[PDB]
């Protein structure tokens, strides 16, 4: 079924998921000169103080680090949001070369990878009811550029050998997601969708202005991962990013 190759990659997704062609799809190009600075946007409140990670899993499209979301332990509030959104997981999208890999672009510039911290609106009781709502999800997106090592990222990089193929998981407790944040929390925000099937239009995107840098050896490890399951022919998990979609009647507000 879907994936990222020539035969099953994003330009075919519309045949099984018609909403691919919809009105509020992500990612988009952020044109900085056309973004509306909006001084009513409150500051973001990221409270990742009591976050509990549980495991890391290769799901055949990316690796995800899952968090215990049965209590308000790691939450996002403020900014463009109303209500509290709980952290349930984070994943990355990366490229086969350092000059591509982000999903969102800034003035058409692509970064090496993009981190998504996925949150769901607690108003709706669980993630499953939240993906049935226009304001059910908030994804915090962070660009990664190649440069110095991000020390807080190393823990994730060392375990990737344990989960090389589709379906494997490892326990991954006590990981603190605060080590992945930039100094500045300035952002752009617009309404969009998930960037992989089912491509539901449930998401308030918050894309941070400031990138974090990781070294080439760190993003290099991402590329050694596999799309295939164990014992199937190896396909390297590289280029698992969707192309920018038409913004069509949406405006990107900027907090700066
Ligand atoms: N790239 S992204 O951040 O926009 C995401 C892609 C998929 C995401 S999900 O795993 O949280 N939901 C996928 C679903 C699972 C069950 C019902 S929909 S978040
Ligand atoms: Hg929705
Ligand atoms: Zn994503």
């Amino acid at each position: 079924h879907w994936g990222y190759g020539k035969h099953n990659g994003p330009e075919h997704w519309h045949k099984d998921f018609p909403i691919a062609k919809g009105e509020r799809q992500s990612p988009v190009d952020i044109d900085t000169h056309t973004a509306k600075y909006d001084p009513s946007l409150k500051p973001l409140s990221v409270s990742y103080d009591q976050a509990t990670s549980l495991r890391i899993l290769n799901n055949g499209h990316a690796f995800n680090v899952e968090f215990d979301d049965s209590q308000d332990k790691a939450v996002l509030k403020g900014g463009p949001l109303d209500g509290t959104y709980r952290l349930i997981q984070f994943h990355f999208h990366w490229g086969s070369l350092d000059g591509q890999g982000s999903e969102h672009t800034v003035d058409k510039k692509k970064y090496a990878a993009e981190l998504h911290l996925v949150h769901w609106n607690t108003k709706y009781g669980d993630f499953g009811k939240a993906v049935q709502q226009p304001d059910g999800l908030a994804v915090l997106g962070i660009f990664l550029k190649v440069g110095s090592a991000k020390p807080g990222l190393q823990k994730v990089v060392d375990v990737l050998d344990s989960i090389k193929t589709k379906g494997k998981s490892a326990d991954f407790t006590n990981f603190d997601p605060r080590g992945l944040l930039p100094e500045s929390l300035d952002y752009w925000t617009y309404p969009g969708s998930l960037t992989t099937p089912p491509l539901l239009e449930c998401v308030t995107w918050i894309v941070l202005k400031e990138p974090i840098s990781v070294s080439s050896e760190q993003v290099l490890k991402f590329r050694k991962l596999n799309f295939n399951g164990e014992g199937e022919p190896e396909e390297l998990m590289v280029d698992n990013w969707r192309p920018a979609q038409p913004l069509k009647n949406r405006q990107i507000k900027a907090s700066f």
